[PDB]
């Protein structure tokens, strides 16, 4: 033997992804590139905690999580990005409970949307699968990883099978279009197609609700933890917490007070968040409403918390 386990570490740790990938190995500490690919997700705090300033393009990303959490929230919200910049988005829908004025609040442009509401789950991964092909989809979305049911089962082994069929003839499309596709699963536990996905997935968003935002009355909203169990495209494990007030999304202005502490450039104290020398308020939601009507400001936090971090 000889050298120092390093050089000899990163010379078979380089051999290892160029024989499997670039995401094979990696050491957490890591600040590792950025393609210039990537969805915003609405959350700065979360896209900085994606570690690429979003969701990465051309890859199956999977939200789980038990119900009224937010996973669709956000995907919603993924749409209303890559859709307010020039790309096409579709939602297949097995679980027919989308919110048209939900969703318009929150930035997608629903008339340009393509929703389908397939028959099957087989049927369902086809027409996503078609549709990822002509190269015209940005971001794809399925609702329900468990609201797709083959044909058997309702005539007469199970469907991770249909899904691991469905994944792999799908990955390798998937990406040479640059169509990066969502999957919402959730309620099969608390405290069904796993199996291909949970190991497809680049990346795999647990989005479980913290608290109830109390407003003084009863309450805004809800305010959620997602972790980031698995990230192919940079480091694991990060997680971030974020508002979603009801009926109106993920509260942008709160996320940045947030992210505006937790980093410096806004100084609280007395409860009285205050942007250097320049005050916003007394009480989170009064600073978060400061915001909110001070685009202005706002975005000089917004733009100060992008360079301390992810470009
Ligand atoms: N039409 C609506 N009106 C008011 N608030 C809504 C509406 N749709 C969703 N919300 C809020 O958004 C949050 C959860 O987003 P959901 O769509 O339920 O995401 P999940 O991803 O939690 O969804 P299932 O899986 O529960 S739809 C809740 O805290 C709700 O208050």
């Amino acid at each position: 033997q000889a050298p120092d386990r390093e050089k000899a570490l990163e010379l078979a740790m380089a051999q290892i992804d160029k024989n499997f990938g670039k995401g094979s190995v990696m050491r957490l500490g890591e600040e590792v590139r950025q393609p210039i690919s990537v969805i915003p997700t609405g959350s700065i705090s979360l896209d900085v905690a994606l570690g690429i300033g979003g969701l990465p393009r051309g890859r199956v990303i999977e939200i789980y999580g038990p119900e009224s959490s937010g996973k669709t929230t956000v995907a919603l919200h993924a749409v209303a990005n890559a859709q307010a910049a020039g790309g096409i988005a579709a939602f297949i829908d097995a679980e027919h409970a989308l919110d048209p004025e939900y969703a318009k609040k929150l930035g997608v442009d629903t008339d340009s949307l393509l929703v389908s509401q397939p028959d099957t789950g087989e049927q369902a991964l086809e027409i996503a699968d078609m549709l990822v092909r002509s190269g015209a989809l940005d971001i794809i979305v399925i609702d329900s990883v468990a609201a797709l049911v083959p044909r058997a089962e309702i005539e007469g082994g199970l469907q991770a099978r249909l899904m691991s069929q469905a994944l792999r003839k799908m990955t390798g499309a998937l990406n040479n279009s640059g169509t990066t596709a969502i999957f919402i699963n959730q309620l099969r536990e608390k405290i069904t197609g796993g199996k291909a996905l949970k190991f497809y997935a680049s990346v795999r968003l647990d989005v479980r609700r913290i608290e109830t935002l109390k407003d003084g009355t009863d309450a805004v909203g809800n305010r959620t933890r997602v972790k980031v169990v698995k990230n192919k495209v940079s480091p694991p494990f990060k997680q971030a917490e974020f508002d979603i007030l009801y009926g109106q999304g993920i509260s942008r202005e709160g996320s940045l007070i947030d992210m505006g502490v937790e980093h410096g450039f806004i100084r609280k104290s007395g409860s009285w968040f205050t942007y250097e020398g320049e005050q916003l308020g007394q009480g989170k939601e009064n600073a978060r409403k400061f915001l909110l009507e001070n685009t202005d400001v706002a975005n000089e936090i917004e733009k100060k918390i992008k360079e301390k971090l992810g470009i």
